[PDB]
């Protein structure tokens, strides 16, 4: 499913992801925005065998299983598949251990190069929430 930029952000905050850990809508939006374009159902395959799945492009090195990452874990306890549906329900659980883990939203490389530090409320702006 690709979704809008507001309707992304309605479903990110009946989630509960809306100032989890203290990051804002805005922050997830952004993120989701650079790693998927919206996209449940983008992947994208890495140099040491690892895969980034879905809107938020979680990876199978530690987050999800795909039985193709050889030493890997799998610590949201998922098939990296359910990091593809139109229902954002895993990717969402998924990253709140994700940004749990110590580093914030940093763990998105993408965040950090072209969300962090920058006018984030503006991927909220105009959305009914
Ligand atoms: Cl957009
Ligand atoms: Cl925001
Ligand atoms: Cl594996
Ligand atoms: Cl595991
Ligand atoms: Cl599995
Ligand atoms: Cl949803
Ligand atoms: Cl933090
Ligand atoms: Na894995």
């Amino acid at each position: 499913k690709v979704f809008g930029r507001c309707e992304l952000a309605a479903a990110m905050k009946r989630h509960g992801l809306d100032n989890y850990r203290g990051y804002s809508l805005g922050n997830w939006v952004c993120a989701a925005k650079f790693e998927s374009n919206f996209n449940t159902q983008a992947t994208n395959r890495n140099t040491d065998g690892s895969t980034d799945y879905g809107i938020l492009q979680i990876n199978s090195r530690w987050w999800c299983n795909d039985g193709r990452t050889p030493g890997s874990r799998n610590l949201c306890n998922i098939p990296c598949s359910a990091l593809l549906s139109s229902d954002i329900t895993a990717s969402v659980n998924c990253a709140k251990k994700i940004v749990s883990d110590g580093n914030g939203m940093n763990a998105w490389v993408a965040w950090r190069n072209r969300c962090k530090g920058t006018d984030v409320q503006a991927w909220i702006r105009g959305c009914r929430l």
